[PDB]
DNA sequence: ATCTGTACATGTACAGAT
DNA sequence: ATCTGTACATGTACAGAT
DNA sequence: ATCTGTACATGTACAGAT
DNA sequence: ATCTGTACATGTACAGAT
């Protein structure tokens, strides 16, 4: 009863949703018509919205919303960087950009920063450069704060990466047909590479698979009717939803939690929903121990330094060299504490 | 245990399945290809494989198939032939390979068929590897059928069809009802597909009767074979297995028996219990109502299901709702009274016919 | 040279054979 | 419980056409 | 190659029935 | 409270027209 009345405070408003969206609309439409004029070395480049909002599991306000603007790319021979599995050099238009990651996001946020200087009728900023960040972000003021990420992807028909042929593990869950047909679209690269002064960093692009990702939230039952309008609903959103937003709070209060982010998060619920694939085992009305049993698992993953990306098994998110072991103990004293004296910080 | 016997008689060899394969694969790959050649009129066409031995319900032996030839045809209107709802005239906006089959504005059949029919017979005539002749034409049929000798006689199903893309006529628009058992998203991705028109080619004798095509759903049909569970993981390799196709082949398999003995059964055909079938997977969605520990109840349910249908006289197309498959017009009481009796006997007294 | 319709290459589910 | 043939979806190479 | 129109899924909102 | 039915809103795939 509780968690229900604090997701009532976490649900998005229509009006507010409405108000967002065609803001937003308008920029990325324009962003996108620009992309294709000229000799833009970025022509043919196509819009996939990904993330929280287009999931559905954005919580709060209709704040922030992630856009992939990707682009198809001829006969791309892939080198993974070091065995990380999700790293690589991308080999053979373009040719003024080895394909460098820093070097092609360079030209895509100068040419985005050009069209946002001409837009004269929306209060719209281009946010500093982040370094390693595949991103350029869009502050806009509506005059609510509403930040849009824009994504360059390379977009690639080939076979996955084999760093992911043992990924992906819905076999149990949604099926050998779902992950078969899953793995026939296109896989994309990112232009994150990381901002170590460690590696070959800024030629590095990472996979993405917010598309697959995308898919999953949306047909994320064993029944081909979970949360359908002739099915059963389920509480594996709502389950998400709570998890975003205990990180969210203790994140705002704890500087300690700077390395830990949402996807943290939607990965451990990936794993999951793996491990317990039934839509009876998460009705509704069990969202309470639904909940608990997320805490717990997200608390093994903190305790044995074991979060391995969903895509990628190889790659584990929580490596002692991602994050220090201080880091996975405080957040596991925090969560701890919170599940133990009935989540204090949810009340504001 | 008996019906799983029967089921391992039923069970096609995988040698019998790869010699049959071989041929029929041959001869279509041909047929495909004069389909291409020159100023055909049929150039475009495409391939695509239907029924039952391509949704893994064959039984017996391989020994029919049955395949598409769709064209493409855009901006075509449609005009439902009296809210029958599964027949239909097919005109043009614009007046083109297919000129040579209209009468004004409204693309003939017979006259798109019997082309079609000289083609295949030709290109047949032609083939040297093996014993292949085309079977004389049936009035009430869209399809050229090739009959093989690789010794054992194979039949080939060649089906003429007009794909169309835009939304399906409504006429459909209440039917395949799989809201609670496949569900929306499904529903609504198969209605986004094509839809199909094959020529009914009866000799009635009513009006524009030679200018008269059918709705065909068969690419959908097989969708549903090969995705039939509420679980996404039904019968899959991480899943649980059902019984819902071996209901059917057993089903098919009190038809075919039935129909070989019994003249009185011209009438009935295996889409009957496809159709049967259908609902009743649709009535019980939920793949723990067929647990292969429950095939006789399961395949008694259904044979009781099928006995009110002839009884009521009632069994409605499953895309197709206004459209009943056992009407009077269609199918005489005496006929089904018949079936019905036939059935119930062998329900009754463990199967006789099974055993033959 | 560049483009393209056709054929082949690759991968896997399904179900039969062991 | 593993192995294997067919069907089928998608990607890619290429002789012939431009 | 681009744009619009259509259909319906995923949401929110809320009244009346349970 | 919860469920059901209707209204109102956006996102998304794809056909047909340009
Ligand atoms: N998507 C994604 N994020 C990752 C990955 N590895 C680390 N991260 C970090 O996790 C956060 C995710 O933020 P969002 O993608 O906005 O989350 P959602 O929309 O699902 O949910 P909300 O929390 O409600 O918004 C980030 O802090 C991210 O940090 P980062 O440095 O990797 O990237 C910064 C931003 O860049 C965008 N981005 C990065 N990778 C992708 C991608 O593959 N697709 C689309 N956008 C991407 C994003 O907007 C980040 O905010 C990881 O593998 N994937
Ligand atoms: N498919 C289909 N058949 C129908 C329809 N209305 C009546 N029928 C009659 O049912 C029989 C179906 O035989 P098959 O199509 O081979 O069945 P399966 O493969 O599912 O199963 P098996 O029994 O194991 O082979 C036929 O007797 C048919 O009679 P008909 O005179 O209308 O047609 C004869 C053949 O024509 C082909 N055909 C007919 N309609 C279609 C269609 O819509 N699509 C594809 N082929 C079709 C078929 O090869 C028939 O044997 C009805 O609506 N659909
Ligand atoms: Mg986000
Ligand atoms: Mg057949
Ligand atoms: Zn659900
Ligand atoms: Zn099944």
């Amino acid at each position: 009863d509780k968690l229900k009345k604090v997701l009532d405070k976490l649900r998005l408003k229509r009006k507010d949703i409405s108000e967002a969206a065609e803001t937003v609309n308008k920029v990325v439409e324009r962003l996108l018509r620009r992309m294709q004029k000229r000799e833009s070395e970025f022509k043919g480049v196509e819009q996939l919205n990904t993330g929280s909002y287009y999931e559905h599991v954005k919580i709060s306000a209709p704040n922030e919303f992630d856009v992939m603007f990707k682009l198809e790319v001829p006969r791309i021979e892939l080198q993974e960087y070091y065995e990380t599995g999700a790293f690589y050099l991308v080999k053979f238009p373009l040719s003024h950009f080895v394909l460098s990651a820093t070097k092609m996001l360079s030209k895509f946020r100068k040419i985005i920063k050009e069209e946002v200087k001409e837009i004269k009728d929306i209060d719209v900023s281009v946010e500093k450069e982040k370094p390693g960040s595949p991103a350029v972000t869009l502050l806009i003021r509506n005059p609510e704060e509403i930040s849009v990420d824009i994504i360059l992807a390379l977009e690639s028909k080939g076979s996955w990466p084999i760093s992911t042929k043992e990924g992906l593990p819905i076999q149990g869950w949604l099926g050998t047909k779902v992950r078969t047909n899953l793995r026939r679209e296109p896989f994309y690269l990112v232009p994150k590479n990381a901002k170590d002064g460690n590696s070959f960093q800024g030629e590095t692009w990472r996979l993405s698979f917010s598309h697959t990702e995308k898919y999953i939230l949306n047909n994320h039952g064993i029944e081909k009717t979970c949360c359908e309008s002739s099915g059963a609903k389920c509480c594996r959103k709502e389950c998400l939803k709570l998890m975003k937003y205990l990180l969210e709070q203790l994140k705002k209060e704890f500087q300690e939690l700077d390395a830990f982010c949402s996807y943290h998060v939607k990965t451990a619920i990936f794993h999951m929903w793996t491990q317990d694939p039934q839509d009876s085992q998460w009705d509704p009305r069990n969202l309470s121990s639904c909940f608990d049993k997320l805490l717990a698992f997200f608390l093994e993953c903190l305790r044995t330094e074991k979060l391995d990306h969903y895509f990628i098994p190889k790659f584990n998110l929580f490596s002692q060299e991602l994050i220090d072991r201080k880091s996975k103990e405080f957040l596991s004293k925090k969560i701890e504490y919170e599940r133990n004296n009935g989540f204090p910080i949810f009340d504001k």
